């Protein structure tokens, strides 16, 4: 009913921290389950360190861009904490075939189909890129824009006021467009490069179909979670630690209504589940992707982690 998929991806296990003396901690009961501290988290799926990027890719977002390409709008986040092995699943390595993580395959697959309807088919794809921060809706493609709102038009869909859209035409377009926001997302530091702010990206793909004139506009946003931070230097960082829980408990309220099939969904709460009004819940289709570190080291961050995946399964 709810159309959202949580999908757990356990990372291996390297050797750096083999040498550091750890355990594995997570143990696998079939494609469903993993269970740390002999306590069981059931998801859509469980891949385990065995398994590739484009099998993650093909179980967590072909259908859903598949389905943009027909019309639909959809989501996917990008959840996990510092070395859960979340960009390497998002973005992975650029141009490698095996390789590449879900970001660069969703290009991929886009241009593809595109290059084989060349006749019968016309594309304009508009992309967006822009940060949560501090409850701000800053613009990663102008940092002259760091300010922005959310407002509704005439049939309730969702937009950015005055955010960025560029025309993409390739795949090289649309990577280079991610790499200019990425310099231009808030990060910090006792970790080391931590996101201090959420990220979406937008990939608005219109077609106009040559033969019938009937026209097609789906939406496909990439968001990118900043993990919960159990922050009590008592600064800026506070700040931004208070924007990034408040922000995750909003999403998880409205994810876990959507789950549980209630009746008044809270969207209203955060600027996010604003914009993501029409491609999160209803007939939008969804997948979160929460990223865990087997170690025993990173025991109690994914199993933070596991729970919050678990705000979302039925």
């Amino acid at each position: 009913e709810s159309n959202i998929k949580v999908m757990c991806r356990f990372r291996p296990l390297n050797e750096s921290e083999v040498n550091r003396g750890d355990k594995y901690i997570a143990k696998f009961q079939g494609e469903d389950t993993v269970v740390i501290a002999s306590k069981p988290y059931a998801f859509d799926r469980v891949f385990q360190s065995s398994t590739s990027q484009e099998q993650v890719y093909n179980d967590a977002a072909k259908k859903i861009v598949k389905d943009v390409l027909e019309g639909y709008n959809g989501t996917i986040f990008a959840y996990g904490q510092t070395s859960s092995g979340k960009t390497h699943t998002m973005e992975g390595k650029l141009h490698d075939p095996e390789g590449m993580g879900i970001i660069p395959r969703i290009v991929q697959d886009i241009f593809n189909y595109i290059y084989s309807m060349d006749e019968n088919l016309e594309f304009h794809i508009k992309v967006s890129y822009f940060e949560i921060y501090l409850d701000k809706i800053r613009d990663l493609l102008d940092v002259s824009k760091t300010n922005l709102s959310v407002h509704e038009d005439k049939n309730r869909v969702p937009y950015v006021k005055g955010a960025t859209e560029r025309f993409v035409s390739s795949p090289d377009e649309v990577m280079d467009t991610i790499d200019e926001g990425k310099s231009n997302r808030h990060v910090a530091v006792m970790n080391e490069h931590s996101s201090r702010s959420h990220s979406i990206f937008l990939i608005n793909v219109k077609q106009e179909n040559t033969q019938t004139e009937q026209k097609l506009s789906g939406k496909l946003y990439l968001v990118d979670l900043a993990g919960s931070e159990k922050v009590s230097a008592e600064g800026a960082v506070l700040d931004e630690a208070k924007n990034i829980n408040k922000s995750l408990s909003a999403l998880g309220n409205v994810i876990s209504a959507l789950a549980e099939g209630s009746t008044y969904v809270p969207y209203r709460d955060s600027k996010m589940t604003r914009i993501l009004q029409d491609s999160l819940g209803g007939n939008a289709r969804t997948t979160i992707v929460i990223c865990c570190s087997p170690s025993s080291y990173n025991e109690s961050e994914t199993k933070s982690t596991l729970l919050f995946g678990q705000r979302a399964k039925t």
